[PDB]
């Protein structure tokens, strides 16, 4: 059968656990996400200008009640009801935000003429109905400064639902972001990470109990066209105090933490801490499971402590750009120390743990929590978890190869898979032990093994359906919100298989040139290069860049500044139209009439190099060896 | 039994293969590796001033009749024996290098009134010794500067043999370094690396057939204490034309490729070009199995680019801080192009792989360089390999997770194994397939399956005696120096099990004074710490600095610049006299009866933190679970 199936006792068995280990008789997150509520929207939906839909919240009804459901881990079920707490709310005074319209929280201050706000969600029509239920309740006033408080694109994304170019362009909006933030905003990996997201995301699940239910730092992202529009001001070295409309702001610049351009908030007039991302009510992240570096958990631990020493010893509140505010200094002097601790500790005793040999095999099955990190609500893992963070931290310093040569130079899996069925008497033999493990809860187990018959039989029905329950069984027992829908998406995958059905403007204009020809090397089919060599001088005026460009060897190679005498070709185009033609706005036929793509010397290089370009497939097989 | 066994026929067959793959007939390195030879000292034979040997090479003897070796690949026979092409030698007029003194080369360069020396081998005994033989052929010259051409100890290591504190300290002696030397000179999963490093070393085994062999960028690596004085001068920016006792040298710095802080060597009077440790005569490590941070493939390639655009193009003669030099422009041009695409290519085409779905579990079975890269001496995976490095690129980008979720989640392979086993039909049944497939020559599946059985039963000698068998026969098999040894030191401890028998102030005194409290923070036992809470100001009136140290939650912090008048204790040391406290040169009672060591507050908190702190065994268990 392929349907999902109820929790097994051994399943119930684990959420009654979490219910005597963490401190549900601590319910302030409660008052907390409600307090200062100004207007919660009855329905909320959202749709984008070509009639899709952004954002709803209904299909998360089923959590209303407020019921225990044992499909749903309750720590999880916990932070899934405290996210749904969306609409407009006061955090101090003139300092407002509105929750749950997308991932991340849209923050609006008020100025002396009009406002300053912090971040702008996802896609541009959740800013806009964001800054439209703030009109409606505090009356409508221009926006005089938009702030990025981080490079991330649930955080840029939906600039243009709140300000034009030309408002930028004359001056009458500011956008300030921590220095770094154009070379952090925007790709090498980025079919592998976003195909992998699917499975974080959950994106193939319904929203139900036996799907997804939240995303930790929100209920999940937005749909919708990503915008962004570069700064016209950054934030450099630790940081600046400006006055943004009367208003008094100090940026705290914490580079490489949650992003490579990051910074915090604080406002002195109402004593208010915006700790960016840096903290938010949950643990972070060290290394997403889409794929993505690892993160420096010790830096992440350190500005975490300077922002305690400097600001969190007067704030009165201190507030986020994801989950709800945290009022009265006590509170907020003990939340950073011990999100400092928590970050700290990790990395720490990660490092503790391999120094006495404990491998990045073994870990996470090693480290714990003392109980004053582990017995904080903002300290559960939602988003990161302290298993992969710890594996994350290891990976840092250690790399991805546990040292025991055993494990060396390993067979893929589809290639060894053949030998374990066969060592284990075979498919027949293998699927009873399985089911004999499954009946005793070990699905840990199971899975591993199993999934050995899958990787060795892909058409074995029969082992496909235990694989996917006992991972359905993982993810009901999950309290990391990406574990469960990665676990949900494999059970659906192997039930149901991968669908056989299957550009940002703004995106690729931020995108540096450079970058932008070595994701084209990427994208260069080795077996269409092999034997061939050109060189190519590349001219994009309008920037006043110059590339060249080599293929040999089966590679591509862009280099910055430099022009040869000898290339094949020379060839000039604006990246403003370079970027046109990527984005089939406009076709090189056209260009080149148009006098706006020039060439000199051979001027069928180019048009060869850019016929070696492969593409890739999004839907590839992850539960599976390759189709 | 438990000595080395023959080659198997499958081993044989594996070496005859390397043969018709490779290109043999290319012998030019030998005449490279003798071209301009002054001095091969009959023996070489260096002592340290505690009396133990820093370096021989009489062990490689048995390479010096040049016959094949089964249990050795004859791809790393061909470089074992161009590695010991040891002595002084002229690169071009008024450059010479001392070669196989030591891992790497140390490097002479005629100066007006002295010598201009680059890198100083691993420690201050073998540079000793290259500076006298230097003397004895060429005449006795001062050294007036010293160059690290990195941030490397097999570079810095020596320096003491060849100038001392006085001379720098007078002037007579300047140091030059590229900028960011210091910073990355200097430790938080040390043990591990250490103990992991005894493995890639080959540290246990004998030099010999069924041992070590060579080292790839050099024989190995020279046994003695590490020196390291401070840069007198940094090359800042992209780089720096200087003039050093009349010869002219052009710096091109190349942060972040084989270390963080790196710069070529252009010699234009000579038309030398000196790629520091960015080519050399293998393909580097993108990754050390030993255990370091990913380094960036994609900058590698591109400074190689850059450094054959500026220089390669009227090089006359190219050679390295490893290895040998390559004479000729055309030449130079070509192996710049080579080393380019190589970097090059293993970046893109992992990406390209991974883009495509294929996993940090499969793309060294897929990944294979064209034969342009292919069939180069310089290209092959001596020191790094193209299996491991793609690995780290993908690990890089996408991490350790392959991103099935039967994987995200995994039991330790201890606690795992006995399942294995069972399934399998018991150790007796595993074994009899096992051997099976060892018969059949498949010893890259015995390895990950055997390993189940030792990591289920570490006292099955049967089982640790075949793991052994495999591991060595895949040892034979490996053109890599560091998997080659890393597979006959896992076989030498299942076979014998592991030693049960079982500190440099340059070093200590180069390590800032934060990373030295995140040091004492990762050696913090949490069961000790747990439940206490402590701060402690600390000052540094030598270096002018000041540091809050924080004990709660399990965890120590330590912040640079600021004080609290809440701490419990305020403690005012030299950071000199702490250094020497460390290295147990001086005692804390000593220390404060001198006046060195003072303290307000209470007097205990310093002295209970101390004793919370914990220590590492260095001989963790790596081929079976711990002991
Ligand atoms: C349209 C893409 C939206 C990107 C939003 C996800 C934020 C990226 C950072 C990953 S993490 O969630 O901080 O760990
Ligand atoms: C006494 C320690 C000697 C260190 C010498 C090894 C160099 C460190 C860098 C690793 S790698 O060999 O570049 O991949
Ligand atoms: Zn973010
Ligand atoms: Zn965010
Ligand atoms: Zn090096
Ligand atoms: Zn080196």
């Amino acid at each position: 059968t392929t349907a999902p199936k109820p929790p097994s006792a051994f399943t119930v068995e684990a959420q009654r656990r979490v219910e005597a280990e963490l401190p549900f008789a601590d319910r302030a997150d409660f008052e907390r996400a409600d307090r200062g509520l100004i207007r919660r929207p009855e329905r909320l939906l959202i749709r984008n200008p070509d009639g899709s839909v952004a954002w709803q919240l209904g299909g998360y009804d089923f959590l209303l009640d407020g019921k225990p459901r044992d499909s749903i881990n309750p720590s999880l079920q916990r932070q899934a009801l405290l996210n749904l707490k969306y609409g407009l709310f006061e955090v101090a005074e003139g300092i407002y935000q509105v929750r749950g319209f997308d991932l991340a929280n849209i923050t609006f201050i008020r100025g002396d003429s009009g406002w300053i706000v912090v971040d702008t969600l996802t896609t541009p029509a959740t800013a806009r109905a964001a800054y439209e239920l703030v009109s409606r309740e505090l009356g409508e006033r221009p926006i005089r400064t938009v702030i990025y408080s981080h490079a991330h694109a649930d955080h840029f994304g939906g600039v243009r639902g709140l300000v034009e170019p030309q408002q930028v362009a004359s001056g009458a909006v500011q956008i300030i972001a921590p220095a770094g933030f154009m070379e952090a905003a925007i790709v090498l990996a980025g079919n592998a990470m976003m195909r992998r997201a699917t499975y974080q995301y959950g994106t193939q699940l319904p929203k139900g109990p036996q799907g997804q239910v939240d995303m930790a730092i929100g209920k999940g992202l937005a749909r919708g066209p990503l915008s962004l529009l570069a700064p016209t001001r950054l934030i450099e070295g630790e940081g600046e105090d400006l006055v943004l409309d009367g208003v008094p702001f100090t940026f705290q610049n914490t580079p490489g933490t949650e992003s490579p351009a990051e910074m915090n908030i604080w406002l002195p007039r109402q004593k208010a801490l915006l700790m960016a991302e840096n903290v938010v009510g949950t643990l972070h992240n060290l290394y997403t499971l889409r794929g993505a570096e690892v993160r420096d958990a010790l830096g992440w631990s350190k500005y975490i402590n300077q922002a305690l020493h400097r600001f969190g010893r007067q704030a009165e509140v201190m507030f986020a750009v994801h989950n709800w505010p945290r009022w009265g200094n006590a509170e907020i002097v003990e939340v950073l120390e011990k999100q400092r601790d928590l970050y700290g500790y990790l990395h720490d005793q990660t490092l503790h743990l391999a120094n006495q040999g404990v491998t990045i095999g073994q870990v996470h099955n090693r480290l714990r929590l003392p109980p004053s990190l582990d017995q904080e609500w903002y300290d559960r893992g939602y988003h990161g978890s302290v298993s992969h963070n710890a594996r994350a931290v290891l990976n840092r310093y250690l790399g991805y190869y546990d040292g025991n040569p055993a494990t060396l130079d390993p067979l893929s899996p589809e290639d060894s898979a053949g030998r374990y069925v066969e060592y284990m008497g075979g498919a027949e033999r293998l699927l009873e032990q399985a089911r004999a493990s499954y009946a005793r809860g070990e699905y840990r187990w199971v899975v591993e093994v199993v999934n050995r018959l899958v990787f060795a039989e892909p058409d074995n029905r029969a082992a496909r359906e235990l694989q996917a329950d006992a991972l359905e069984q993982l993810g009901y027992q999950a309290e990391n919100a990406g574990w469960r829908n990665s676990y949900l998406s494999a059970a659906y995958e192997l039930r149901h298989g991968v669908p056989r059905d299957q550009g940002s403007a703004d995106a690729l204009a931020a995108m540096d040139t450079g970058l932008l020809f070595d994701y084209l090397g990427v994208r260069l089919d080795a077996g269409a290069a092999e034997g061939k060599a050109l060189s190519i001088n590349l001219r994009l005026p309008d920037i006043g860049e110059n590339y060249l460009l080599e293929l040999k060897n089966s590679h591509l190679n862009n280099l910055r500044g430099v022009q040869s005498e000898d290339a094949g070709q020379t060839v000039s185009i604006d990246r403003a139209d370079l970027n046109r033609l990527l984005l089939k706005e406009v076709s090189a036929v056209r260009l080149v009439f148009e006098g706006k793509l020039k060439s000199s010397g051979n001027p069928l290089l180019l048009g060869q190099l850019f016929g070696m370009l492969g593409d890739f497939d999004f839907w590839f097989d992850i539960v599976t060896p390759a189709a």
